[PDB]
């Protein structure tokens, strides 16, 4: 069985450094990270210093 | 890292306080929620007494 | 077996007024009304008096 | 020909307040808005001071 | 309230007994799990021995 | 002309029976049933004895 | 309170003339037609002797 | 950069013509209009003497 | 078994004739072609001479 | 680099079966099949003798 | 209230890079941008020199 | 008329890179690609060495 958690990762520099962040806290915590999907991209701007990109992500691990 | 739960609050009064439903439940659980984002509303009604408005929401909140 | 009928109920107090206009339609002229899904919501404007918010309903009713 | 603006309204008191916000605004700086048709619902929680409801809708208006 | 987990069981037999697989997964560890949504469907081929049917469902369950 | 009307059949067995379950309704009482659609499935749990698979579909039937 | 019959039209000669045959048979039948959404095109062709476009529309009526 | 408006267009005649009477505008208005992207169609039926063909286009126009 | 290709015909004329463009260069090259349905259209203005309509079908034939 | 084809496959059994049909004949003809997707669900019913099930699926295999 | 703006970027090095040359443009003539979503990504190819990335965004600004 | 084919590509860098691995297959072996729209976006975790990022892209080309 796979369960998936919907995180949105965030860097200064690019959509697939914020995807990787996301995955990177994923895997911090969770055994048997397999794959993400990519279910939204933004840029947060005005309470940010520098703009912000942030890819969402269901990140999918293997449960057991 | 931002995490959402996909969280069902109910009210017999209405959308907007089945949201607030929802919003109290992940706020006694979780901190830092930060915002809820409405993915679907509907109405059950032939399995309770009065009428009971729906909202589905994904809650976010900031990891750490 | 369940079916639905897709309703435009209307209020010009509330959104949830508006579903429970349709549900309320339903019901005088169907039984078994067990529950509705929201599929959209508007306002009419500029051809009613005062705005006149509507909700679009799949209203359920199970057969027999 | 219709145009449509896409506008996100606030209130601190429910959805149907929030779109109402929208429709104002637009009414403030548009003539012959004839509708307006809801895109999305959220509610912003951790940068204000009480929850925001907020509704996007698109709003049209007759051009000429 | 009610929380949903999004789970892929699979099967290597059907699409209905991939559901079956998240839903018991679900109720090894959750109580008063109440209904399950299909999400989506697919099909592992290489990388398995046989073809293994997947069945991923938004599953429901009662808070409290 | 054809119409199409929004039936969720059910079925303690499979997807495929649920959808046929929808079907032998629609033919019961409509002629010139033509197709189906699946737009959803589920599965009911925590309100009947066994699981239920509810499969939802579009029967199209051909009008004279 | 508005009700749609989901119907596909069909011509063989353009999508709009499909539309027109869907929306033609409402009206056959059906007081108070006031709009119709497009919901799907499509052309028939192995099975028809000419292509037989076909459009499919929800048309709205008013109830009463 | 490109930008786009969101413009519907009527015709007494045709989807097409509808289509074309949105883009007819963007041009009479704006510099350097590229495409257009359908996004809706519909027909206007009880509030005009003869149905009215909507279509809707993201019109795309190149900035400077 | 039936496969689908996904093409994009053009016209000068209208998103019908543009359909026809792309059904008939299917059934140029591929035999048993069935139907075709719609998934988008457009108009092309800012490189052709005179707007292009045009209808984007996925192309179905049946293999054998 | 992964391929797609969009395959419809029938069975007068199940979707699980259609879904098998479409996935066997694209390994006759394809090397390195390695998952599918499911797209859509049907049922032809009134041009055939017994109900046929239909599972559309996005088929992928490996490049080279 | 926010309202967006429907642009498109272009970068002949990233998607990340298109996404900000629309929002740059959009703060060189907006007041108050907030944030920005993304809604499309794209490559053009056939009438450019060098692959061109195209990041589609709604850029938010707050009104006022 | 133009034909999409679905491809996938991977890159071990960013999703740019990876829609370019994808662009690049195709460019090898049709002639007259002109544009490519991205479709999906996701990671590859677990059955690689290092993360695989991955670019699902409609890749359009000329026929003739
Ligand atoms: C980055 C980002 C910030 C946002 N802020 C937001 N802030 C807000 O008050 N309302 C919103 O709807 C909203 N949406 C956002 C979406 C994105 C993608
Ligand atoms: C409130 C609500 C109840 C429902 N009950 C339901 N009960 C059921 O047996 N099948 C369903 O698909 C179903 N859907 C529902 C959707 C909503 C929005
Ligand atoms: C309330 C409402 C009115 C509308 N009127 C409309 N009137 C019209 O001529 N064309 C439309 O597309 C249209 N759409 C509408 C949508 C909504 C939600
Ligand atoms: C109200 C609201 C605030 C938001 N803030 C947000 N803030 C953020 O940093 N990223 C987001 O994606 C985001 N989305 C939002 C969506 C909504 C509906
Ligand atoms: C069963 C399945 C396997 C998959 N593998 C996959 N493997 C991969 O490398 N990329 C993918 O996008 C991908 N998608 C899949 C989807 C499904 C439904
Ligand atoms: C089978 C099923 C039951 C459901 N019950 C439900 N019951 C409920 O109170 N709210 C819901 O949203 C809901 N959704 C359902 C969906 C499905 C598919
Ligand atoms: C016109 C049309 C015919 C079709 N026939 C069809 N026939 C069939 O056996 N399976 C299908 O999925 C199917 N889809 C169709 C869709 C359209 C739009
Ligand atoms: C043409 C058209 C008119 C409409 N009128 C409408 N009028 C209305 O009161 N409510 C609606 O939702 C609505 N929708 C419409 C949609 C279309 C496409
Ligand atoms: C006809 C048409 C042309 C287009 N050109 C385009 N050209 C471009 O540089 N970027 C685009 O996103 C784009 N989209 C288009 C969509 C359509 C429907
Ligand atoms: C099985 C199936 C047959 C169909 N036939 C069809 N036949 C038709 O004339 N028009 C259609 O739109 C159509 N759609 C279909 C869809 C499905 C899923
Ligand atoms: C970059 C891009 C160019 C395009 N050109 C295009 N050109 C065209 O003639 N028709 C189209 O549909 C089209 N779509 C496009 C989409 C994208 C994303
Ligand atoms: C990269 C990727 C791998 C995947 N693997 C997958 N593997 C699997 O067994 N089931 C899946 O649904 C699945 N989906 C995937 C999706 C993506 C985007
Ligand atoms: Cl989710
Ligand atoms: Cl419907
Ligand atoms: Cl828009
Ligand atoms: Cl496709
Ligand atoms: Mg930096
Ligand atoms: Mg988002
Ligand atoms: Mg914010
Ligand atoms: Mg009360
Ligand atoms: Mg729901
Ligand atoms: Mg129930
Ligand atoms: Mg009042
Ligand atoms: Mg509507
Ligand atoms: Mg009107
Ligand atoms: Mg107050
Ligand atoms: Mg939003
Ligand atoms: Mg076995
Ligand atoms: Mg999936
Ligand atoms: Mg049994
Ligand atoms: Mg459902
Ligand atoms: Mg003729
Ligand atoms: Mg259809
Ligand atoms: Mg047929
Ligand atoms: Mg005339
Ligand atoms: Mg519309
Ligand atoms: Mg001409
Ligand atoms: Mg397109
Ligand atoms: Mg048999
Ligand atoms: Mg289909
Ligand atoms: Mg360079
Ligand atoms: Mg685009
Ligand atoms: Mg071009
Ligand atoms: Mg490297
Ligand atoms: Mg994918
Ligand atoms: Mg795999
Ligand atoms: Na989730
Ligand atoms: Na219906
Ligand atoms: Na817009
Ligand atoms: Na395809």
């Amino acid at each position: 069985v796979f369960k998936k958690v919907l995180l949105t990762g965030t860097s200064e520099e690019s959509f697939t450094a914020a995807a990787d962040d996301a995955i990177d806290r994923a895997e911090d915590t969770l055994d048997n990270v397999v794959w993400a999907e990519v279910v939204d991209q933004g840029v947060e701007i005005g309470a940010v210093e520098e703009r912000t990109y942030q890819t969402e992500v269901q990140v999918a691990f293997e449960l057991d």
